[PDB]
């Protein structure tokens, strides 16, 4: 029945594409309490003729709304336009503001259009990017966990070469990782969550036989978890340790690691979640529709569905 | 509750894109005696597809489907591709066909995609023309009727320079496009229906002041058409004839006349009827959304409101 | 308070309802606003509608201009050549005032076609009587329909549309839209959202349903928005209206501008545009089978004094 | 040394010749003053106008907030909706600053009001915008004119004479009082002398040219001494501004302010609104769309708005 128990920013994305109107259609489906801790990130303009559209002008007056990303002229449904795609960076940017300053707990955007973005002359490469810049920290001190199947997986590295993330590994960054999944875990309403720490080598280079990174990394970074009161297993050989499935959050140390299981288990429904200071930004996992955009065949489903995981109760 | 009297064919559009997933939702709401009335044409790979990322697989027993735009290599949502486009013109291709030869009544087209069907070498420039070829017609003998705000109004020009639509435009292609719509009126519950003419001119020239195209055009053809025993007034200024809103079905001579009624006052309930011989096409009226396609985030709506529309005695 | 500017009302047909709604839609306004409206007509109309109707001491308070002299007494009604010489004179003068700038705008109320015909007056509508009035081409005044909200001016207007194709030009469209914006800003909206229609369907779809637009449309745009005016097109003329986001469109066509209007509206303003002059009508016939019983609705007239009486 | 305290300065638009008599302004300052002056406005207008005045040297020690920011390049001397939004974005952003305690009181260098119509933006003035932004009802925010040593607050401004006759009351002479006494504070007059002047000539006479005087600026006086501030009047305009004895004087209506300063300083006038806590001033030139570009606009006018809004006590 209830799926938000707990503050959060709506950020409507492209004010051109599906965004504004998938915003009204889950806000509409939410109980009139649970509205009142959504606060609605974007041009006022986009929600108005989103509103006149679906016929849901009797929403408007009960929403939290913070104007970002307004417009200099009115909105034009399905175009491609510079103008929207800093709309929807000035909305993500004012969403995510609102989550670091403590206004709310995470943030949701709903879907950009790269090229729209791109075309504003404004580089974009994804959230957890986007997240870092406005943070005013390293790209890898933001970390993406997957959620889907009910597989949680953060990523020690993201997106850079294998030789480059092994260069980059740690103990202190598989920890930084691990605190951030953890915080993340108790927002997804998973206070005490078993973690299980990914090999850097197969069969965590089984002892020291297939490499030392996990003897100078994962091994001493897992002692000091434990020691700091953590019930983590590990490191194990990333194959066998997910098999087992028995786990609420799983530290993986290269993309592939983690991205593997979660396509093949949820290829359709993933969410993945940016992690960053006391920030968790989630998209809805689709883009932005441009051809249907105000022609009302878009569902809020799957923006539903990522309140539910980022509004979850403790 | 129930929207479905008569039997139907529904293509599923392109494979890639939101038409299976659609097509699935839609059937889903009817009742099983309805969804026995509802023949499915399309590759049954795709709503295969569509079933898993739905959990609809229960529905599939009780559907009846005829395999048509077979693809040769698994499905790909999101995607256009040729293949995608051959099998969005194939299994429209065999809906038309059922409909031609009598199994079903109408035709529901679900979303194609126009990029999709050019990368596979077909020219494609809308249903009108691809019913003409499909049932051996010229594009002059299929006519577009809009649907929506309880306005029907057929079109006798198209898709073409106003200069070109006068130059085309005869007493024969007037009465052709009211008699194609008259029979389709027929199809949509109203058996004997009240018949305005739009004027070529403003005004229908008023009394010639205002050009002559329509004494030589409109006047003859509707003299005919109650010769030929049917309900017509006209020629009138289209302007005037809608405001009175006590019409079955408008004839309109352009385009423009015809289209700006229909999408000011139901911009999102437009159905598009395609009309040749005994078949009626209609789409879905929304493109194929590849950016939501396999995401099971598609409204079945407007397909819905399609089925009520051809689906009524 | 809903007249912020000078307005000249002219009572039209002497015979017809003009008088009556004249007065009556004075009565419901203030002292204020009534100072603000010049009537033209023959004083003889208005002190027989004020008789009838028991508002003679609203006479003593207006702004008056004799106008249309009559030389017989008032016939309710009745159709005669001169009510319609009285008709195009109370016209005349109310656009001669605007023209002048004594008035900002002119509301002529009902004539009637027959009682003008019927003087030796050549008449085809408002747009012509204000074409000859200023000594002006006719293909310089341009009608444009206000209702329910749509503010829709018209490049051609009666005649055929083959005569209308062969006479559009960038100029012409150009001409159209500048007459416009002007009465835009009477209106009360002076940096409007301009949206051109295309001449073809689809606006000639780049090229592909005809050369007419990129020939016409096109350049047009291209002047305006170098101009510095915010127009969209050419566009699909149904697609542009359906979004109803713009404050003025534009359309090629007679069909095109009011299939809409009308469809939306059962009523609608017509105003004519020349010069600086913006006339409007009060959309509705002379009502001769209800003159001059006192049971007429100004209601059109109100409307018709709100619409160009509005706030800057 | 001219900047003894923090101020933001919103560069207009950025298209005109704000952004290039900011950097010629700042240029002008000291170190010490330009890290007083946070400024507000897209990043790129101010990169645009570097080039041009040769200044690349002054933006990296410039303190900044982007507002404002441009979806494409700056295109100078051209009047565009963007341009316009930018201006009021820069504004509102250096506005809230202040509201916030940020910085002391907003200079807001030339918008474009053409600009900021083709945007779809009500503006009519400083004081309206200021009004919206800080949720305040448009005749709570004043008009205060400063030049040739007259400070001139307007009880009202910018209506008719018979419209601004019929809003005047004691409580709203009181308020443009106020809010003019605490500006002063920031002009460097802690406890000014205030001279009220009369609605009507000789300010009524008694009530010899009118009833309004003993009815709204006599009653008003009375309270405001009450309260305690130093307070003559309402005296005939022509009579007070001749002694030359005020350190602010209160006009009703807007002539009356603004012939005095105009005629002494026509080329040298600043217009302060001031509403809440936050003092806005203008350059009082406009956005000089014909020269934006060339590098050629004088920032004295600025210059002299930071003297006045940065003074010493
Ligand atoms: O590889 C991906 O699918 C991917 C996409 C977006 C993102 O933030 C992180 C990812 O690993
Ligand atoms: O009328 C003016 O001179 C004027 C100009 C700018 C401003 O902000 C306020 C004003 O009264
Ligand atoms: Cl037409
Ligand atoms: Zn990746
Ligand atoms: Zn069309
Ligand atoms: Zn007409
Ligand atoms: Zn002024």
């Amino acid at each position: 029945m209830t799926i938000v128990h707990r503050r959060l920013a709506l950020a409507i994305g492209d004010p051109h594409g599906i965004g504004p109107e998938i915003a009204l259609k889950a806000l509409q489906q939410l109980s009139a309490t649970e509205r009142s801790l959504i606060k609605v990130y974007g041009p006022w303009s986009a929600l108005e003729q989103a509103a006149q559209i679906c016929q849901m002008e009797s929403l408007l007056q009960d929403l939290i709304h913070e104007e970002a990303g307004s417009l200099a002229q009115p909105v034009q449904c399905g175009e491609i336009t510079p103008q929207a795609g800093l709309s929807t960076v000035q909305s993500a940017t004012a969403a995510i503001r609102a989550c670091e300053s403590g206004e709310v707990d995470a943030v949701i955007a709903c879907p950009h259009h790269e090229t729209a973005i791109h075309r504003a002359g404004i580089a974009f490469s994804g959230y957890p990017s986007l997240l870092a810049n406005v943070l005013g920290m390293n790209e890898d001190e933001v970390f993406l966990m997957l959620v889907g199947a009910g597989l949680r997986i953060v990523h020690v590295t993201l997106h850079e070469s294998v030789r480059s993330a092994l260069e980059r590994l740690s103990p202190q960054l598989v920890i930084n990782a691990v605190d951030a999944a953890v915080q993340t875990c108790t927002l997804l309403g998973v206070p005490k969550p078993q973690v299980a720490v990914f090999g850097i080598n197969p069969h965590a280079s089984e002892g020291q036989l297939f490499g030392l990174e996990d003897s100078q990394i994962t091994v001493p970074a897992v002692e000091t978890l434990r020691k700091r009161g953590l019930t983590v297993d590990g490191p194990m050989g990333a194959d066998m340790v997910l098999a087992q499935r028995k786990h609420d959050l799983y530290v993986a140390m290269l993309h592939d690691q983690g991205h593997i299981p979660i396509k093949l288990l949820a290829p359709n429904g993933a969410s993945a979640l940016s992690i960053g200071g006391r920030v968790v930004l989630s998209s809805v996992g689709h883009g932005s529709a441009m051809d249907i955009a105000g022609r009302g065949v878009a569902d809020a489903t799957a923006l539903l569905r990522t309140i539910a995981l980022l509004g979850a109760q403790p």
